[PDB]
């Protein structure tokens, strides 16, 4: 049967799902690890013991335990990102969409969800792999991984809570795809990993980690890169936050053993209730438990790895959105509101700068403020709002990504860079937020092909274009069809630094994406902070 | 007789000079001090002993001893600024142009020449007062003062070489005008002092100095202000340079008495031969012997005087030119040449930055470089050339002046601000130098009214406009004619910060002159340097 697949771990039974007036096979909730529950909380994942019988893979699995966004109850803009399945520590599963009839050996794409390493679900409507698998005839995988303290609590030196175990969750799913996707018609030698935000940083982290490089062919990173200021902490900061967490829960803090045992006795929501209290600064775009620079998953610092070429050399496709910052200002900066234009007073602007660069001294705040203030019109509330927007996105997403892309292209085998700046016509968020963090995903997964979702015909064309860029890149290492008459997406090179816009207008090619601000964020400001 | 005038110091006999197919009276080379020669070198000026008989005031006096520009022999662009009279330490004289017939009690304007406190002459063709005196019916005075070491060698604590004596030369000329201009038909209660560059800084310094405030009514500063980074040094730096000077001349350095006596034995050219060797940095737009913050002429620091309102409160007219920096880059920065377009390589740009901010550390140089580099086009040699031009003018002229004008307007009684950006049609300097430091003077003194000098009719109109703005301001404290139908020059206020362009086009009003760069030069960079 087409819905029955024999794997090295056992048989699985999928389900036939409709898609665009056709059908494909879906294998939902396949386990790839032992449930990381009980005494295994905070530990590295173990591989799933093979099973007898037929595993029912007809339904979506549980989502991992996470903080849940209640800032706008009933509002689809925020709740479409919340878990849409019961939460459970028993959450290490993956999902596969397979073209029908079953392919023999086809291109594989593995989706890694974002969410600041504190949240995320493989089961969201916007991650439904059936449109991409059907349209582009790829085998689409989405994995899952522990977030929050459950995935990233780091007590370096301990083997019970070493840190990075959510990254190892991802790697074990990658190992499982490598070992088993051939049975689903996937080609294990042509696996592209792709992800957005924390998932894009994750993709970059598997590019860097020697233990991960061999498990995939090429990589796509959307609005995230491994060197992002929020994506990792040192071993000392990870230890400090773990101890502060136990301090929030009245834990014996005498030893790692005491602390871990206390934290393992707590119910999941107890950890989530206090998770945000361990941040060291009054900040935005900073998350409590994230990957740790441990000398094991990451052999040395990220910057020295990037400088020495210590990373997998292959092709990469990556990009950013126009207004990456607006989401985080909405949720955490004074003066921003969902239902107003959020014109920003000068006081509020200064408050925003401080939340945005929480590690900066007062001279650093001044440097940032000078760089982003039109002093001919300092009380322009729209310029203050857009200026804060740019600060948050430049510092947290665009300029770290530009630093990564420039270090990587020196040693890599091909780079394609995009600037996604289409505001969707059916967007439920306010105008001022612009082209929001995460809102290219629905185009990458082909949601505008579904008529009931109220996109324009031009947006369907843009989605089909992006889906084909991405799958063609996954298949060949080049998003362009050979001998095609459509406009070509030029390679990004050290010399020319070309990129394209992604929108409903005819493709335009630019160079040196936001280079003025990224020189400030990547060269000048770190020098200023290190000297003062 | 109209050419004979009885003053408190004695009688003087002027000469009738032609001007624009008419005639006026000129009284040239009137002494206002004792010759500061011999044992008086470096000392405060003494007042001139009154004389018997009639002083022959028919000819221009000697110019003070100064370094002479030989960088372009025979080239009128540079030599029109050189002394055009024999040099002598016997040089403390002033010149008066008087309308004919002699007025009874008219507006007086006193010109103070520029030249970095190391050079300058009252006798230059471009300072000929006859056009302004004739056209606007003012009594035009030009004074002189010691420059170089002769005017500004500073051994604080010594009464033989206290410093600032060139400023006291200026003040004694002002005292003489106050005491005697009534006899020439001048009104001593309506004296405007005006000057360019070091002379504009000089004007600002008499505004600040309590010993000078009472000797004039109002003030005009052109491309110079008292707080300029080159216009003054501390008492310790003045002492260091004085000692280094004696070290260059094999002087006994055991005591101030030893040092001063040695320096007084030297011929003037011996001092001039080594004057440039005492600068502490590899710099441009820095001069060896300048005013010193002595606690006497200047009671406290300039910044605290400006903050507390400790200065004469009156009306001021001031402005800058578009390309103040190009002169100094031509003479001292690598890659700039009189006869090429001076397109500037990146290496040369970096060299220029270091010469321009010689007191900056490497982080400060980076801040400057970032502020003035278009990183989308970093190898644009024209952008590097114009960028260096702007750095030099912003840092040395425009932004210090903007700092002065903003501090002053808080306490003053009326400010008028101009941006002079007309390139003269007969300019002999290359195109790349633009609207050069000092090249508004010829318009202020009415040279375009002389047909043989090859200006356009529009330039004659601009000169007449500027002459009338200036004389009307000198007469009333407002450059605008009351109940006039011509376009009005708005007051500069703390709130609106309006200024005008001065060129051959219809007047345009702008606000916040070069405010973006001046926030960098006046707020951020000093903070950066003081913290690092
Ligand atoms: O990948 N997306 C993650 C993402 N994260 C945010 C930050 C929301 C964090 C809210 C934290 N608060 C802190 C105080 O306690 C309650 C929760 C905002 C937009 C985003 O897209
Ligand atoms: O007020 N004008 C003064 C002014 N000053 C300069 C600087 C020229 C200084 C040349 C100094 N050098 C230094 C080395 O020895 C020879 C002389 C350039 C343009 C100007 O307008
Ligand atoms: C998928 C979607 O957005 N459907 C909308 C629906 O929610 C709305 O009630 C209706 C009225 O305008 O328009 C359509
Ligand atoms: C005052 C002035 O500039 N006069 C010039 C003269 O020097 C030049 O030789 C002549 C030829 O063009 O034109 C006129
Ligand atoms: C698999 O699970 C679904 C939902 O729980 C159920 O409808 C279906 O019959 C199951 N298939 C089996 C048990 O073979
Ligand atoms: C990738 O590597 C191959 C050799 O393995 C080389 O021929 C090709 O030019 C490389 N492409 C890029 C874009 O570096
Ligand atoms: C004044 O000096 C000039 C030039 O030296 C001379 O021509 C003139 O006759 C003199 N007048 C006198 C001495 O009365
Ligand atoms: C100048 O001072 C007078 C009072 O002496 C005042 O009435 C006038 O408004 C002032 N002008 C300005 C521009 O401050």
């Amino acid at each position: 049967s087409e819905l029955l697949v024999n794997t090295k771990s056992g048989k699985v039974m999928g389900t036939r799902v409709p898609v665009l007036s056709s059908h494909i096979s879906a294998f939902l909730g396949i386990p790839f690890a032992e449930p990381p529950v009980g005494n295994m909380r905070f530990r590295r994942p173990e591989p799933k013991k093979p099973w007898s019988g037929v595993w029912n893979a007809s339904t979506y699995p549980n989502n991992c335990q996470q903080y849940v966004d209640e800032q706008f109850p009933g509002f689809s803009g925020s709740e479409m990102w919340n878990p849409n399945r019961e939460m459970s520590e028993d959450c290490l599963y993956l999902n596969i969409w397979v073209p029908s009839p079953r392919p023999k050996s086809t291109t594989v794409m593995v989706w890694i969800y974002g969410g600041g390493f504190y949240s995320g679900s493989s089961t969201l409507d916007v991650y439904n792999g059936k449109y991409l698998a059907y349209t582009e005839e790829v085998v689409l995988v989405s994995l899952s991984y522990r977030v929050g303290a459950f995935g990233f609590l780091a007590l370096h030196g301990s083997q019970e809570a070493p840190g990075n175990v959510g990254l190892l969750d991802q790697r074990m799913a990658l190992q499982w795809v490598h070992d088993n996707i051939q049975f689903f018609g996937g080609d294990p030698k042509t696996v592209t990993i792709f992800g957005e935000s924390a998932g894009g940083a994750s993709v970059g982290m598997h590019i860097l980690s020697p233990g991960s490089r061999d498990l995939f062919r090429r990589a796509i990173l959307q609005s995230g890169s491994p060197n992002c200021p929020w994506a990792s902490v040192s071993v000392a900061e990870g230890r400090r936050r773990a101890v502060e967490l136990g301090r929030n829960l009245n834990c014996n803090l005498n030893s790692d053993e005491e602390l871990i045992h206390c934290l393992r006795e707590k119910k999941p929501q107890e950890l989530i209730d206090v998770e945000w209290n361990v941040l060291p600064f009054d900040s935005i775009f900073r998350f409590s438990f994230v990957p740790v620079i441990d000398g094991e998953f990451f052999p040395t610092s990220l910057e020295s790895m990037l400088n020495s070429g210590n990373f997998k050399k292959t092709q990469i496709l990556l990009g950013v959105n126009k207004d990456e910052g607006s989401f985080f200002l909405l949720y955490g900066a004074p003066g921003f509101s969902k239902d107003s234009e959020s014109k920003i007073s000068r006081e509020d602007f200064m408050s925003g700068v401080k939340l945005s660069v929480p590690h900066a001294n007062d001279l650093g705040l001044d440097a940032v403020t000078l760089q982003y203030t039109d002093w001919m019109d300092d009380n322009n509330g729209i310029k203050n709002r857009d200026g804060l927007d740019d600060i948050v996105g430049d510092h947290n997403v665009i300029c770290p990504l530009m630093h990564f892309v420039n270090k990587y292209t020196k040693f890599g085998n091909g780079t394609y860079l995009y600037f996604f700046n289409h505001r969707a016509s059916n967007l439920v968020w306010p105008e001022w937020m612009g082209v929001i963090h995460g809102y290219e995903i629905e185009f990458v997964f082909g949601l505008p092909l579904v008529k009931e979702l109220n996109y324009t015909a031009e947006e369907e064309a843009l989605s089909r274009r992006i889906m084909h860029y991405w799958a063609t890149f996954a298949k060949t290492g080049n998003p362009n069809e050979p001998h095609s008459q459509e406009s070509k997406w030029p390679l990004f090179t050290t010399k020319e630094q070309k990129f394209i816009d992604l929108n409903t207008e005819p493709m335009k090619v630019h160079q040196r994406l936001r280079v003025q601000m990224c020189v400030f964020w990547n060269q000048f400001l770190p020098k200023l902070l290190n000297a003062t």
